[PDB]
């Protein structure tokens, strides 16, 4: 159990667009030997196998419940939903190594089913955000 991260999606057909709020998280695990992380959350767009384009939020220190309230907007073409996946990965900033993944969401129709569920419901009400808790994979 890794944690839990609170996201919306708004996706607009006509002005082909969606954005991302990275919202909160919860429960973190733990990535550093203190009982901390120092958390940021990357998004990044996918089309097919390819990746378009990535954001990232700031960093948190010492914080297993962040709260990031961070918007991110994104081009996607209504034609290119289908091959669409964004990626989020919550990770745990380091200074003297590499950098900690704490876990990941993947969103699009062929996921996990709150994935899915949450994907589908962002499609079924365009320009309304739609926001769920989902827990991190590693
Ligand atoms: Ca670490
Ligand atoms: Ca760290
Ligand atoms: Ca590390
Ligand atoms: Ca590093």
């Amino acid at each position: 159990s890794r944690g839990e991260l609170l996201l919306s999606l708004c996706y607009n057909p006509s002005a082909n667009s969606i954005i991302v709020n990275i919202i909160k998280a919860r429960n973190l695990k733990a990535m550093d030997i203190g009982g901390t992380s120092d958390p940021y959350v990357k998004v990044w767009l996918m089309y097919k196998d390819k990746r378009v384009e990535k954001k990232k939020t700031v960093t948190k220190k010492r914080n297993l419940n962040p709260i990031f309230n961070e918007s991110f907007a994104f081009d996607i073409p209504t034609e290119k939903l289908r091959e669409t996946t964004i990626i989020i990965t919550v990770m745990d900033k380091d200074k003297l190594s590499r950098n900690d993944v704490i876990g990941k969401i993947y969103l699009s129709w062929k996921s996990g089913p709150g994935e899915v569920k949450h994907w589908k419901d962002m499609i079924a009400r365009p320009r309304q955000p739609v926001a769920q808790w989902h827990q991190l994979k590693a």
